[PDB]
Order: structure tokens, then C-alpha cells, then sequence
């Protein structure tokens, strides 16, 4: 058990040291494979497209002060650093959509109080490093096992609306700038239409060919090389309908060429820590480590839940895993980091699954078809440590990527906001609560709990969502982390007074 | 046996008149009841959109010579005779789209040879009644039991190709004429993407909402109700959307006030079948016997096999059928109706079948639940009277039909030619040509002839369907009907010696 108080300071580091490090050689010797060449490319697309996009809300939410270049500077080093001197190199590292959402609120509440955006940064990570060696050294990795299922589901269903939400407010925006009228340049024909019709192309596209795989046409190989590419599809084929009409003024993504550092006319390669045009207050660096903890839980969640996830009994990884040393390098990473610019950055939980699932080899079942054994994985390195220097090595094609319309990207943006509704079971809670009762499917908690005990959970598992939505729209926006681990201790005392023992079996089983 | 050769001359006609006239009583005696009152509404609407679409079409085709009044008048009078003094009124009488493709075609055979357009129709009016007197005196009504599934399913492609491609050829017609330029009209801003727009939004909400049926979300009662209305939903919600933006022109059908000509300057209401402004031909009075001929089939074909369907053992229906009396109707009054101008009409097989479920009375279920036995079906003639009474005074709101868009009307053009593609078996053996054998359905056609001696059968039945796609692409594209009927007698004799017995009576099953 990785997680046990053994009481001496750094126990679990060293024990995690000592458990995975011996096996340095296997992880390189084991590259030789046409299996990691095949997710290689599969993983270095799928790590890529979620870079872009969100790169471009960046860039245009921070005002052009980090932007494309940046994030995948970030993207690249953090990666390349992980996967060379980690322990779980299957964790592939990327900015998150909780993240943006924490960006773009420090970003309002420092605009809102005259202070610089980027200087603050420093102090942030610079507290950020000390919290995250306090909490490895008392060995407080522990607490994860304290988040149930209660408080995941609302936080995707949160992150997903936000998703959804960020695309409607650009068409209107679009449509606000260029009105349609009769016979940035604020005003012109044919483009606030061209626009809706882009990112609906791209939906549509996208939706269907995953929609493709699940179904029974074709050969089950070419189905499955073709399904994967639903993403990379979409975008090839919007690019080129674009690209074909050349009188229509259409708003494209900014990347600058070589390596600069996004209009470097307000920024420099290295931040002053004490200040840049005007002296930093002196209240503003001890009282630097409310935002710090805040930063910290969403780092802290979105890492150790994936591990639980991909160190499940049902996948068959053993050589090792990381609960301390994992959450120490990525928190001291991004401290350190921030001092040059650049956003912090967190395991994926969708990116690192699928990288995990393009390694594994099944067995075979003379019994009829079903999903049999899952001999090996085929852990390793190199697969995790080629794509990070991929991606750091796509600027240089900065002249393909200016061509794109910043409307197709948006269309993406819907789509990675909807399909990531699936598989929540919040979500499948409110169907049930519009079907008539005798169609209700046979599910764990259906048949154990009646159906008017049922919703009343889901009632109030949704009144908080809307609480917390609320908050992230006043001007305490800053504050929304703490409300969030808030959750957990009310399922401790109140959820189990008005809950029988009985009915928190079924719905909140982790099982 | 109403197909029975008697020998006298008029038997089946005296046959069909003395067991459905003499209660004339009963059918309207029936009416007080429910059930007429909410299927009335339902199949007024399903009349009137594919009423006003194909009078949208036909507008713009025959070069604004018959249009929407006239449409609407020859429904009101056909449907009010044919209901009032005809034999199965549960038969719904409307313009279908074989007879829009002849129109076409011989429009194009008129404009193409200098004659005029409306004075050989009379004459083809005259020689049509003439036949229909000729077929039922010598009782050949009994040819509809040749026609087996190789024909219907051919037809119903065909038909479902055609009105498919007449959408896309629209949008690039609108395309061409209204370029992406920077800043008849013959060229405005916009209006080009809007009319893209619109179609796509309507197809989109008509088929979700048709999909929403079938699901199993909100009560019974009222997922029916609102199932219904597909399509006069989706045509009410994007005529708001373009009533919203009064700046950009896009094109609307027009719709002549009170009861004008449609563009009364090159028509009059009665035409001269000997010449209008030149001496009609000598030669276009004798030898219109060939269109009269190819004419007739489309209507033969089209009404006789709409009876069998409706007259099926599944459906109670035993008060009397109309196997002879309707095509004497039918056929002899579109003649007549000629003589003013005015298209010819057919019994609808999609509305019929609508119209009869929409008035059966199902039974209980004792067992666990299936389709029950079926009660009654409340057969009479006032639903049907009132709804081609309806149509006809719906001339007079010409004011308000002239602000709907012609881009909303060709998206249920599209969808249409879309959703009448299942049921055919044709469609469905289609698909078996991509998936892998494994993965085939469990259907009758599957099990007793093996894989390989069945895709000869489609593939020789997709041949036909190309070489007729042909002849109505060249500039002999008259024939088709003759081509159509000259597939009957390749199965009798040709299809036969290639296919063993124990192929065709899966595959050519009419159970």
C-alpha cells in the first residue's frame, strides 16, 4: 500500500525511489516495438490539438501576453523533464480547462487592482514550491482517498458547461462585431456567417466519425485506424475549405515566427521578480499564499485522481507507480517555471488513459467475443519522451499553423465539451429523472433504492453545481477551489444523517 | 376475389358499386367521434407542405405557368370528388414526384420542339380518358398482381435519388448567382450563406424531432403529440429566424392574391385545344397517344399499388374496396381537369397510410405488451372531404404564405427524400455490401441464401437502376416509364433461369 503513513519524513519518496528506479534499463529496452510507433502518432496529435486551441483562448483572453508559443514551450519542457526523471511515464502532462478558468480570474481580479499580471506569477510559484515540499515532507498524499464520487462528477459536469459556455459568447461576440448589413476592420461582409457555418462543419465532422467507430461497417482495422483520427480529420478538411475562399476576411490564429515571445513589445524572456515598470507592493509577497493554496488543490486533485485511475486492478501495470514523487515534480516544475512567463500545467486524466490504452496488447478467447485478458503493457519511456520533443519542435511550422481560421479551433472547443459528458454518472442521473419510471435501465442504483429517493440525491447533488457556478461569476471568482474541496466534508456529516446507509452503497460506489 | 375476370364488360365497375353504395349511411354516420377531430388537423398539415413545396418547385420549373394556386385548386376539387362520389375514401389524392419529373420533361420536350406547352396537354387530357374508358371496360385491372417487389423498391430509389439531387443543384444555382464578393438582383451581400443556413437548420430540427419519437423520453401521451409535428414545427421556427433579419433579400415563393392565374399575362382560366396564338399542329392531335400511354402507367402503378398496401389482411379494413371504380376516377378526371390548365393528380401512398393510422382503434393487452389486435379503423368520408376543403381556402392567406423563405422549403424537400429510403429492402441490403459477413442481421433473406449469391441479386438490381438514371439524363428522357415496366417481364423469364426456386421467395417476398 503506496499509501501508508510510514512516519519517517520523505518515507514515501524514497520508498517510491527505491521501487522504481532499478528498472531504469527495461523502460528504454523495451522501445523497440511497432506498437509504440503506432501510439506515438496517435498520442502526439491528441496531445497537440488540445495545445493549439487552448493556446489561442489564452492568447486571447490574457491579452496577448501568453499565447500559442508559450504554452507549448511549457508543454515541451515540462514533459521532456517528467518522462526523463519521473515515475509514471505514461502520465502525459497538459494545460487544463480548470486551469484556464483559474488564469483568466486571477487575470480579472489583478486588472480590476492595478497590479501586474505577470509578477505576481513568480511570488505565486514561489510559495507554490514551498507548500508543495511541506506537503511531501509530512507525507500528506494521503488525502486523496478522502474525495468520493460526489465531488468528481460535479467538477467535470463544471469544467464541461464552461466548455460549452466559451463557444456561444464568441459567435455572439462575432456577430456583435460584424453585423449584417447591406452594401480589426469592425465591419465586413460574409464573415460573421462564414464563421457559424465553419465551426459547425467541424462538429458535424468530428461527431460523426466518432460516431464511425463504435459502429459495425468496414473492417474492425481500418474502422479502428480511421475512428482515432476524428479529431485530425476535421480540422484537415475545414483548413482547405477556408483556404479555397480567398476574397472573405476570416480571423486566424497568431503565432510568431522563429522562437519570439508573442509581440515582444510588453514582455521579456525573463520576469524581474521585484518588479518590471513600477515598484511591487510590499503586501503582495506575504500575502501571496492564499491564491498559492487555492492553485495548489486543483494540481493536487487532477494529479493524484489520475493515478488512482490508470493504477486501477483492472489494468496490469506492474513495475512501480508515484504518489509523492509525481505530485513534488510537477508543482516544483511549475514554481520554478513561472519565474520565465509560461502557465503551470497538470496530468490529463482523458489524454493519459488513451495514452495507456494504445499500449496495451490484449490475449486472445477461443470463447466467444468479449474483452478478455490485457497481458502486458508495455510501460516504457521512450514513447512518453519523443512526443513532448514533437510538440516542442512545432513552431518551427509556424507558417501551416497561421493559416488556420480561429473559428474552426472553436468548433473543437464544443466538441471535447460534449463528449466528455459521457461515462459521468451525474449525467446519466438526468435522463432518468424525464424517462417515465418503468423505463429506467437495470442498473446498480436503480433496483436498490426507489426512484423517488433517487432523485432527491440528484437534486441535491445539482444544487450545489449551481451554487458553485454562481460564484465563479461575481467578483469572488478567485475563491471557487475552496468552495469546491468544501463538498467533501458535507458528505462526511450531512449526507450521512439524511442517507441510510443503505442508498450510499450503490450511488456512490467507486467500484 | 375483387381481381376476377367476370367476362362481362363492365363487372368489376357494377361489382365495386353494389357492396360500398348501398351504406352510403354509415360512412357518413360515423363521423361524431374524437378521433376524426384530431386526425383532421394532422392530415391537413401532412397535405399542405407537400403541396406548397412542390408548388414551389414546379413555379420555377414550368417557367411560372403552373404554380401554387393552381396546385391547391386541383387538390381542393380531385380530393372533394373523389371523396364525395368515389369508393375508399381513406385514399389521400396529392402530386407525387414521378409526375413532377414527367412534367419536367415534357416542358423541356415543348420548349425543345416549338410547340406549345398547355394546348397538347388537353389533347393527352382527351386520350387519356379515352384509355382509362378502353382498360376498364375490358377489365385489365387484374395486371397490378405482375408487379411484384423487384419493380417497387427500384421506383422508390429512383424517386428518392431524384428528389435528393434536386436540392444540390439549387444551392449552387444560389451560389453562382449571389458570389462571395467584398464590398433578380443578381448579386447582394450575404444571401448566398443564409440560404445555406437556412435549409441546414430545418432539415436538422425536423429530423431530431422525428428522431425524438422513437426514444423513450417524457410521457406517451406527449411524445406523440409533438412527434406529429416535425415538420410544421421546423418550418414555423426558421421563418421566425428569417422574419428577425429585414436587412439581407432572400427569395420567397410567390403566391398570386385572391385568385389570379399565377401571373395572368401569358395564361388565361380556360385553354383553347385547337390553338391559342398559333395553329396547333395536325400532327400533335393523333400521335399524343404515346405520352397519353407512359402518362397513364405512373398513375396505374402508382394508385393500384396503394390500394393493396392500404388493403391489406393486416388492416381490418372490410366495408368495400375501390380495386375499379378509383382508377376510372382518378384517371378520367385529370383528363377534364386538363382542359383548364391544372396537373394531374395520384393517390399518395405515404399520406394514405398516415391517414388510416391515424384513425385505427387499437385493442388491450392482456399479455405482456405488443401491437394488439386492431379494433375497428372508423373508415368514412367526412375526414376526407373536410381536408380538400381545407387546402382549397387556403388561397385566401396568400398574404402571409408569401413571407416564407424558398431556401426553408427545400430542407424538408431534402429531408423528405431522406427518411423515405427505410423500408426498402433494396436500402437495406445496400449496407450488407460493407459490413463483415460476422455482423449481418438476422433476417430472412440472410440465413437461407448464402452471401456471395446475394449481392448478385442487388448488383443486378442496382444495374437497372443506373441504365434507367440514364435515359432521364439525355434528351430522351420520355421513355422512362416504358423503361420502367419493361422490368417485369426480365424477371419473369430472364431473372428466373439464373436464380434457383429457393432464392426468390425470400428475396422477392411481398409478405
Amino acid at each position: 500500500d503506496p499509501l501508508r503513513r510510514t512516519g519517517r519524513p520523505f518515507g514515501g519518496l524514497i520508498r517510491d525511489v527505491r521501487r522504481r528506479y532499478p528498472h531504469y534499463l527495461s523502460d528504454f529496452r523495451d522501445a523497440l516495438d511497432p506498437q509504440c510507433l503506432a501510439a506515438v502518432i496517435f498520442i502526439y496529435f491528441a496531445a497537440l490539438s488540445p495545445a493549439i486551441t487552448f493556446g489561442g483562448l489564452l492568447g486571447e483572453k490574457t491579452q496577448d501576453l501568453i499565447g500559442v508559443s508559450e504554452l507549448i514551450m511549457s508543454t515541451a519542457l515540462q514533459g521532456v523533464v517528467f518522462c526523463l526523471l519521473g515515475a509514471q511515464p505514461l502520465l502525459v502532462i497538459g494545460f487544463s480547462g480548470p486551469l484556464l478558468v483559474f488564469e483568466e480570474a486571477f487575470f480579472s481580479f489583478c486588472s480590476s487592482n492595478h497590479l501586474e499580471y505577470l509578477v505576481g506569477r513568480v511570488w505565486i510559484g514561489f510559495w507554490l514550491v514551498f507548500l508543495a515540499l511541506l506537503m511531501v515532507a509530512l507525507e500528506g498524499s494521503f488525502l486523496v482517498r478522502f474525495v468520493s464520487r460526489f465531488t468528481q462528477e460535479i467538477f467535470a459536469f463544471l469544467i464541461s458547461l464552461i466548455f460549452i459556455y466559451e463557444t456561444f459568447y464568441k459567435l455572439v461576440k462575432i456577430f456583435q462585431e460584424h453585423p449584417l448589413h447591406g452594401c480589426k476592420p469592425r465591419g465586413q461582409p460574409n464573415t460573421a456567417l462564414l464563421s457559424l457555418v465553419l465551426m459547425a462543419g467541424t462538429f458535424f465532422i468530428a461527431f460523426f466519425l466518432r460516431k464511425f467507430k463504435n459502429s459495425r461497417f468496414f473492417p474492425g482495422r481500418i474502422r479502428r485506424v480511421i475512428g482515432d483520427f476524428g479529431v485530425p480529420i476535421a480540422i484537415l478538411i475545414m483548413v482547405l475549405v477556408d483556404y479555397s475562399i480567398e476574397d472573405t476576411y476570416t480571423q486566424k490564429l497568431s503565432v510568431p515566427s522563429g522562437f519570439s515571445v508573442t509581440a515582444p513589445e510588453k514582455r521579456g524572456w525573463v520576469i524581474n521578480p521585484l518588479g518590471e515598470k513600477s515598484p511591487f507592493p510590499v503586501w503582495m509577497m506575504v500575502a501571496s499564499l492564499l491564491p498559492a493554496i487555492l492553485v495548489f488543490i486543483l494540481i493536487f486533485m487532477e494529479t493524484q485522481i489520475t493515478t488512482l485511475i490508470i493504477s486501477k486492478k483492472e489494468r496490469m501495470l506492474q513495475k512501480g507507480s508515484g504518489f509523492h514523487l509525481d505530485l513534488l515534480l510537477i508543482v516544483a516544475m511549475g514554481g520554478i517555471c513561472a519565474l520565465f512567463g509560461l502557465p503551470w500545467l497538470a496530468a490529463a486524466t482523458v489524454r493519459s488513459v488513451t495514452h495507456a490504452n494504445a499500449l496495451t496488447v490484449m490475449s486472445k478467447a477461443v470463447a466467444p467475443g468479449d474483452k478478455p485478458k490485457i497481458q502486458e503493457v508495455k510501460e516504457q519511456r521512450v514513447t512518453g519522451l519523443l512526443v513532448a520533443l514533437l510538440v516542442g519542435l512545432s513552431i518551427v511550422i509556424g507558417d501551416l499553423l497561421r493559416q488556420i481560421p480561429l473559428a474552426v479551433l472553436f468548433g473543437i472547443f464544443l466538441y471535447m465539451g460534449v463528449t466528455s459528458l459521457n461515462g459521468i454518472q451525474f449525467y446519466e442521473r438526468l435522463h432518468l429523472l424525464l424517462m417515465p419510471p418503468k423505463h429506467h435501465p437495470d442498473v446498480t442504483y436503480v433496483k436498490k433504492v426507489r426512484t423517488l429517493r433517487m432523485h432527491l440525491f440528484t437534486a441535491l447533488q445539482l444544487l450545489c453545481l449551481a451554487l458553485l457556478w454562481a460564484v465563479m461569476s461575481t467578483a469572488a471568482s478567485l475563491a471557487f477551489p475552496f468552495i469546491l474541496i468544501l463538498t467533501v466534508p458535507l458528505r462526511m456529516v450531512v449526507l450521512t444523517r439524511i442517507f441510510t446507509d443503505r442508498e450510499m452503497k450503490c450511488l456512490d460506489a467507486n467500484e
